[PDB]
DNA sequence: TGACAGCACTGAATGTCAAAG
DNA sequence: ACTTTGACATTCAGTGCTGTC
């Protein structure tokens, strides 16, 4: 039945990573390694075998444009051989090599296999929205995490500025900004750098931040999720919104920067937070 | 009921040959697949899927020891897809290839998978020989057929022989003999050539004028079984012997040649003949 | 008839020894 | 020496048919 794999997908997609499971391996779901096969084949319409593989590459291709981790690395925590397995198994499904995957300065789903959703998916509220050039101040850092660790990261680093921020400001700013952006490394191009700019508005700020900047926060066309939940569900609208809405969308995004909107002057339990995900994006113009 | 089944089982038996058949073709007999098995199982006590297989193989074993046709032929003529299809079978049944199970000197009833019984199999009547060698003046040829035209070839080249001796004899032998004996080829091991002698012995008439050579009937011990019936049974009786008797007996057989003793000398209805079949053997020492 | 274990043939991927370039 | 290339053994995914309960 569909309760079953309704299980079964719920935890492959929170294993494909360090865990390892080949059919076999998948079969610790109970039932033999054939009869699986067929099950997951009637109820999904797709090979087990293959989709897993399909996930795997698919974490794949995200953590090599989110992330600055060495080819290596990412490949070997998805279970693969060696980076040469990786590698010719990722050209069949992207259509290039990682490295390439990775320097080119835009992005689109053309291979991404989105999880798979058995019923009820209730996909993250997106509108789309034109930006003006807006003036900030803030600090930028170079980061280095896997995948998983993106928002324990960003929220450290928002953490210091914020309460160094409001320790010498009378007022309270309205929203807090955090830039996430990557550079090419111009040595061997499968290297790459990752930073997160915590920033605020020019206005705001003032001459409050301690070591800032001027940022200038880049114009243009942005498709913009929002969350509203418990701040501990941020890591898993990230990633969501990267490995299920932008591809399920057919999008393009843009070389420039990615913008996390918070408003953390409106947050004992854990406390609920909003905040909007902004995509710097190309939007493809349909044919008559 | 017990009945279904032993109808089955003869048409069985007379069509692993050349018609095709699987749970689906099978369950031609009437009732369903599913439903048949379980009464072919409940009953005999054996899968038939398994068991049409094994059946096959058997007469492929057979075949591969009697005949000189070439591996791919029996392969088919057994309805197996391919050749490889045929040769992994062969492995998983008698743990070795055909090529060398042809080729080797002594044979054993290792994986041959005797046809059951479910009335009441009279088995034919044996007796443990020891032979001297003996001359013989004969012809012999290379013939070459079917398992299931062995009988035939061999009965028209006894009967040139004979009719043919007749004509200048005035007396008439009491005894006509068979050998069957193989040969390994030197180029292709997966061949072999397999000849008929027809040949007489010395008797206490004198003189006889016969076309041929000597011819020495090798002495040893075998086993030897007798039969009395139609002419037309005689294929029947060779293959019972070899594809029943042997296995039960579980007896090895040497290399040497094979030898049918025909009573001509005393044959409108079909009339009835008399011949044993001796093959060379080797009995097991027991342990204390 | 149905849920489910296990085998048989095909095929893609990877690994191996070696004549070939 | 050193990578390229093809016959051939081994592996495991994938879909189907056999087979027990």
């Amino acid at each position: 039945q569909a309760g079953i794999i309704r299980d079964l997908l719920i935890w492959l997609e929170g294993h494909l990573d360090q865990p390892l499971s080949l059919d076999n391996v998948a079969a610790k779901a109970g039932y033999s390694k054939w009869h699986l096969q067929r099950m997951f084949k009637d109820v999904t319409g797709h090979a087990i075998g293959a989709y897993i593989r399909a996930r795997r590459l698919s974490k794949s291709a995200v953590a090599l444009r989110l992330t600055a981790r060495p080819i290596l690395d990412i490949a070997l925590q998805y279970r693969f051989d060696s980076q040469q397995t990786f590698t010719r198994a990722f050209k069949k499904q992207f259509a290039q090599t990682p490295a390439l995957y990775r320097r080119s300065p835009e992005w689109s789903a053309f291979g991404i296999r989105p999880p798979l959703r058995l019923g009820e998916f209730t996909m993250p509220e997106h509108k789309f929205v034109t930006l003006e050039d807006t003036p900030l101040i803030g600090v930028t850092q170079s980061y280095s995490c896997s995948l998983e660790q993106i928002s324990d990261f960003r929220h450290e680093m928002r953490y210091q500025f914020w309460h160094d921020f409001l320790g010498n400001a009378p007022t309270i700013p309205p929203v807090l900004y955090g830039l996430n952006e990557t550079r090419p490394s111009q040595d061997k191009d499968d290297e790459q750098e990752v930073f997160y700019t915590t920033a605020l508005a020019q206005d705001q700020a003032d001459g409050y931040v301690l070591t800032g900047h001027p940022v200038m926060l880049q114009g243009g066309e942005y498709v913009m999720f929002t969350y509203e939940g418990l701040g501990t569900g941020v890591q898993e609208f990230i990633l969501t919104v990267y490995g299920t809405c932008m591809p399920m969308l057919n999008l393009t995004r843009r070389k420039g920067q990615d913008i996390e909107r918070y408003y953390p002057a409106e947050d004992d339990r854990p406390i609920n937070l909003r905040c909007e995900l902004l995509i710097p994006i190309r939007r493809k113009l349909a044919a008559a």
